């Protein structure tokens, strides 16, 4: 297995806690702003998920979690980490920083193998597991795992695509806070809605989404997009997608569909309830898009608004490490 | 003028500023729940809109805001208020519990003239200023004045309809938190989701918009449907409606249709902004519905998503003013 | 063990989570706001404190945890609650509307044996695990377990008491939000702070604490008191105790005194961590006090201030049986 | 007044807003990371205090504020601020990063005057007003006007000391979220519990007033100490003051005592109320502090509670107001 973490972030931390629980092994962690012993301290508590509940302490200058001992490095710059001192070979690229294959590709100088950019990328092959990771090959050194909301709609748009057709959609992610967003109102020059107090708003945004599920589903490519809808809770995010079908059908079609593919070729990835559920009910929920059968409308048998669920952090984490054991197998690593 | 107002809550309240605001004059308020000395305190400080600017006391039995003398009744069942006595005619009903004609006519009995339900109601007719006012027939002795939702949707979707016509659509509101709502899980048995904590939740709900707008414009009776997610704000709501277009246009098309609306036909109902406004830029605002230019998208020639926002208390408070003065119009009165 | 809830509120449900991480058993609940499809419902989810991981079903009109049958009853009045037909015999009462003698002996109307109320009582005598469980006698048929910030404060105030002796002391809990508090600026005619948004304000607010500790250790009546305030979170309150003390002390000896005492009599009811925690560190945690020794402050050798976490909520329910617990041991049952 | 702003953060475009209500002249800004048109952006719009009511455009490089031009820079280092170009003598240093006399007399370099550290300093001269005004020198050239709770406490501290003296007191703010605090879980090395996530938590931390009150009223060095709860409001703070006093009184008279000094000396400074206020009643407040007579409690003759709000945004901008208007009348200007 071994993994590096670049960015021991709210996906760093959180990878590295879905690594752990899938007995996946990570060698190596690398953050400039977090030492040692605040790494211990930023990996044992977590208010949106928890305490980690298994040993977790500074020993010989490493990070030890459950007896694994974890070689971490503070360095400022990609290509001065030295991967191949603690033997990490697949990259976890979870800065939000080096997301292009030129960026990403400073883990080479360090020994990496592979580099998983852990966001959409403007150059990299993006994947979702379950939609299109037989697409990936032995020769693809740079990935990206795509954005949380690609990573729930991508499911969703598969399924109603192969059944129904996706004539044309548009979608909207009510989307909980991240790390991006500031307090009270401050400086985001580049988004400047983005810089008001998120506490306080519901903030109009832009989605990874919407260009993203045209590049992992091509036949899509041009005929979905979207935008968010910023609100104030900590984690857990839903689609809300408003898509006209190539053939009539009724919602109950739609249901079935969904819940066949939740059974089998999506099981674990796409999930299915009937229950009135609210966002808190997917904190630490694994699957990266639960269906809502209560919550969907069908206006017409072409039109219908369908609405799924997704921790952003949680199960966008365990899918970085889905990719990482998918790419092993083809890589024989 | 002679407005008495039932239920003293955020909408009575806010109808009574709203009355100061523009000269009406408000005679009595009936609310069982709040005692005259506790009713100067909840006018007075408003959590959201500030502290009333001005000089708010009891003086023997009656409440006195600003010189104007308001007689306080108690009374559980709108049979038993005085109307007569204190001279208010045109009552409106923001109790949230007599929406029907049957229970709110009930105000018949002291004597009240004209009943407004500040709610949707099953068979009290419903007018939203700006898109269906006259309809209204002087013989119509209960009507209502909608929902906020159905405020803020029905000129905008007037607007479009139009001009480019509505072959169909589906609405999401992202909605403030409500009285209805629970600050933490409880027990909502009609709403199992809106039981759930208010402040730690998206919560699918069902919106008044859903059946209310095919009332106020006939001809999209069927074409529209939608529903809302509750997020943690303490009020100022936003429409995301995503439509079918009958004529083919561009986006700038839409934006200039709704610009040359706000300044004639709709001018003081909808508004514009090009702004990269948040939803707290919204609070006390005086419009229904207020076109945010830069938030919406395209897909194709006719299909689009479409954002615009509304303080659901306070422009809603507003248009029941509107409505009441429309109405003693018509009326002579 | 044979225990009855009535009231399946937020303490009602918890305390049936509890008992069944504890092994023991409840055979019944009453409550007439919740259907019994509802009640499953509002078990299986918790947005504060997770889904329940356990079937929760209904069957044959009782509802079934994990294989055990729990008799439901809707009663409106506690005198018509049947509760020798399910056999139960201690019941937890936690309505918080029949706190008196007079009021919870309604239950032994049904049969009950004896009655718990999960708030500070009037009249019942009053208990904290660890600090006057002793002082339990087998004929006392109605106990209360007071309230969640007098289970906080008494260990504490024991701890400080027996070593150091409380000349005098002011405390305040800076405490999460209610069902007892409104979404919106609402009535709350016995308390106008009460009513203002729960989540837009600092809301001033009495607490149980402050004449119960007198009460639970009667050496210290009259030399406390204090106040709330509550705060926008759903979980999770920490006691401030400010305390002058008759012998002279360092922080260090505060500090190795509530080590002491958390690790032998206290064990498993005042927590001890010299962590930099904060409120979400101790969602779902057991203990009912934890000392947090980095936060205090000492001004000189008779003046301190002590800082104490308590889940509000979970740390309470599960002293409901731990108390229960200690009740059938003396009583034989 | 000739005031420039380095720094356009929270109290940056606040104590514009008081400079434009209290008639003040700002004649320039700086920022670095606020380009003009930006400034325009988040000078119009906040989302606490609501929009800017006025005109505020860009011309010609300048900000236009109601006919006035201000001049806007964009330097990093304050040492290239051409302070004399725009004729800016008093410098508003808000930045947060120089607070220390030689880090603010970097301002001397382009002209300025005098510099007002809107902040705590480890040796510039703190001053309060109402509280220590008059210790002010003509020749002192970095002045500190100290933190927002030290202006909410030391008036309250001044009447209880002169009136009853204190012995000794120890205090916590319940105090807003602020910009350092982060929206989720991230790294803050020098305050480990204030990088948790700030709308989740509870946060134990830090006050200013700690160390400045000893500095403001020499007399309470060494006898007053304390700490603040961080919890999820936007704005508005609130002081719990515990002391122990010299004289024996009832709390009478320190309500007494407080309700003349806010007639007369303290006017404006300190203000006094008898109702049911919550944090929002207090957002805009002008005030530094405002004595809550309802909430405080007497515990015995010399032991007592005392609250007191304050909007630690706004009235902290105005005060920068009064610091400079003071100052240059000793300074002649
Ligand atoms: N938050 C989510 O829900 C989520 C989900 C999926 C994808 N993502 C993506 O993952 C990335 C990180 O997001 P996040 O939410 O974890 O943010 P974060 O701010 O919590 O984490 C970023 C981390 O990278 C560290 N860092 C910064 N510069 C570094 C450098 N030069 N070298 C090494 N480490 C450095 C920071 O100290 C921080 O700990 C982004 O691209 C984001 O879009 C976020
Ligand atoms: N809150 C909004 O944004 C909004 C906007 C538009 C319309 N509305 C509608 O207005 C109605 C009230 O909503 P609200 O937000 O003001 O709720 P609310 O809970 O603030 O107010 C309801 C008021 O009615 C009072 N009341 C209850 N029974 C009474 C009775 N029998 N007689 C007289 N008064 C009584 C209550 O004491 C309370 O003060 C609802 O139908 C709601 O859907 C709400
Ligand atoms: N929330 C906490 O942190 C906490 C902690 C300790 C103690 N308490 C106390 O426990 C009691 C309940 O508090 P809560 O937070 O669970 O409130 P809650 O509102 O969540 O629960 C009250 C429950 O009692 C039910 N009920 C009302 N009338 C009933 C009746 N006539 N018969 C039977 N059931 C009825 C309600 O439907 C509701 O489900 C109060 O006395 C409270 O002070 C609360
Ligand atoms: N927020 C409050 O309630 C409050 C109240 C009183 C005092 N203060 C103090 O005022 C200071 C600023 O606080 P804030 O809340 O306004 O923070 P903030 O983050 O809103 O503002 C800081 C501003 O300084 C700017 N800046 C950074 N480096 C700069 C530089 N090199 N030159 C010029 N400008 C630069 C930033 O762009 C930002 O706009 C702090 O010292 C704070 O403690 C804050």
């Amino acid at each position: 297995s071994k993994i590096g973490i670049n960015g021991f972030g709210r996906i760093g931390r959180l990878v590295l806690r879905a690594a752990l629980e899938m007995g996946a092994q990570v060698v190596a962690v690398n953050d400039p702003f977090i030492a040692l012993e605040y790494m211990v301290y930023m990996f044992k508590y977590d208010s949106t998920h928890g305490m980690f509940k298994g040993e977790v302490k500074a020993e010989d200058g490493a990070l030890v979690v459950d007896g694994k001992k974890i070689t971490v490095f503070n360095e400022m710059k990609p290509e001065n980490i030295p991967w191949s001192k603690a033997g990490a070979e697949y990259i976890v690229e979870s800065t939000g920083v080096f997301t292009t294959i030129e960026k990403a590709s400073a883990h080479f100088k360090g020994g990496a193998k592979k580099v998983i950019i852990s966001a959409p990328s403007a150059d990299a092959p993006m994947f979702v597991c379950g939609v299109n990771l037989e697409k990936y090959s032995k020769d693809m050194k740079v990935v990206s795992n795509a954005s949380c909301t690609t990573n729930c709609l991508a499911p969703v748009a598969k399924v109603l695509h192969e059944n129904f057709e996706i004539v044309e959609g548009l979608m909207t992610t009510v989307h909980a806070v991240t790390a991006t967003q500031k307090t009270v109102d401050g400086p985001s020059a580049k988004d400047w809605r983005g810089g008001r107090g998120a506490a306080q708003n519901i903030i109009p945004s832009s989605t990874g989404a919407a260009k993203a599920v045209g590049k992992v589903i091509p036949e899509l490519d041009g005929k979905l997009t979207g935008m968010a809808f910023r609100v104030p809770t900590p984690n857990v995010s839903v689609v809300d997608l408003t898509v006209r079908l190539g053939k009539e059908c009724s919602y109950d079609d739609i249901k079935a569909a969904m819940k066949a593919a939740s059974e089998g070729p999506l099981q674990g990835v796409l999930g299915y309830t009937e229950d009135d559920v609210v966002s808190c009910d997917f904190t630490g929920d694994n699957r990266s898009s639960i269906f809502d059968a209560k919550a969907g409308i069908q206006l017409s048998k072409t039109f219908v608004k369908v609405v799924s669920w997704y921790d952003n952090e949680f199960g966008y984490s365990q899918r970085v490490i889905d990719l990482i054991k998918h790419m092993q197998k083809v890589d024989s690593a």
